[PDB]
């Protein structure tokens, strides 16, 4: 999945929890 946090590299398998991961960075 091209799903990664473009705000510190970190990557998810749901595009789900990829937002809930950048939603804490913003
Ligand atoms: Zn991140």
């Amino acid at each position: 999945k091209p799903y990664v946090c473009e705000r510190c590299g970190k990557r998810f398998v749901q595009s789900s929890q990829l937002a809930n991961h950048i939603r804490h960075h913003d």
